[PDB]
């Protein structure tokens, strides 16, 4: 399950798998995807994790709001880093692998 | 509150403000920051928005988990895009502004 | 040659092909890859496109320097944008296609 | 010249300075900007570093072509990585500094 390209890593991420690069050397890091959802207008007022300016703007829309899926990283520090992005090096790399489990 | 550089936009984003580029022409788009949080190990099992493989891995850690703040975009489509990233063009741009409210 | 995923776009980019997303609507934009090269230490002093601080640092290395391949965009404005990066939306998109030629 | 925010790092990069994060621990890495240029249509055929499909497309334009400035990284491996991008962590970090020289 190794020597994968970025595209293969991405297809595994969309399947809820965890992936990593060999070149990230034994630091326990991996990437994963968090699913999207559509939040009903009725539910939206209960969301804690939006700035008030944004929450007000969206409630004024008075409609259900779609939140997109996105990639996240479990860092060398053991934090969940929201919104992981692929460097040029990562996108072109041939050393990706799928973590077991 | 216009003709700002990316750095100024970023400092406004950390203040929970919404920011945008003039060069994004009247499509209603803006960037905002979602706050970080530390989730107690006791709370973590209740999280819906993590893949099961990741949720299991983290619960096995048996510790509180930090989730980082991250930038998000309200898109031209009216979706909340999690994990917005700055293109070269955005990082070097001098046409940022802070949205009122 | 359509309805491609990002991974397929990336494999085409590594083949020197030009690729684009349907969702970028008829603005003539495409992505391409610029090749890497290793520049001999003897050649390096002739490079115009490096800041002097960086050029001095590298010449002091007194060794050949590898420059990585990277993705670039031909923009809606008709500029070559060096160092194009894939948004969350792009990485997860299923509407990529290879441009003819 | 330390404890800088990303915006301050970016303003230094536009001045042709080299910048880095404390959290990148003594691996010699830094970021720098490569200048943009406008290449005359007459010069463009001589460019080695463009795929043939792209070079042909641009020459058919029969006009001068602008190439944008972009950020680059001198990596832990000692390679010049073209098209460096700022992670969420980097954009929000308060540990940037300007390298001397
Ligand atoms: N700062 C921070 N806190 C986090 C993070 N992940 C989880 N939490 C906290 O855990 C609570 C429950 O998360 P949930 O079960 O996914 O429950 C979430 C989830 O089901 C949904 N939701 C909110 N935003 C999104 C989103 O962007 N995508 C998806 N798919 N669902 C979302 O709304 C529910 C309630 O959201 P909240 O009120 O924010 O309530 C969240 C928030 O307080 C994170 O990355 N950062
Ligand atoms: N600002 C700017 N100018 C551009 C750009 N593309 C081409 N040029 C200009 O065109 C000259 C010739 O480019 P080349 O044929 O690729 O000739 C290049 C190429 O063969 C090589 N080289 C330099 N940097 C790189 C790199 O990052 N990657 C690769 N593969 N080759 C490089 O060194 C040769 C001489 O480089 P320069 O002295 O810089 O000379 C460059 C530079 O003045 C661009 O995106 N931005």
């Amino acid at each position: 399950n190794r020597k994968l390209n970025f595209g293969q890593a991405v297809e595994a991420l969309k399947k809820g798998k965890r992936v990593a690069r060999q070149g990230w050397n034994g630091k326990g890091m991996f990437i994963f995807q968090r699913p999207g959802d559509e939040l009903s207008k009725t539910f939206l007022p209960n969301v804690k994790s939006l700035p008030d300016a944004v929450k007000k703007f969206l409630m004024d829309q008075d409609r259900d709001i779609e939140f997109t899926p996105y990639f996240c990283m479990y860092s060398a520090s053991g934090d969940i880093v929201n919104g992981w992005l692929a460097s040029q090096t990562d996108m072109q790399a041939e050393d990706w692998f799928v973590l077991e489990d």
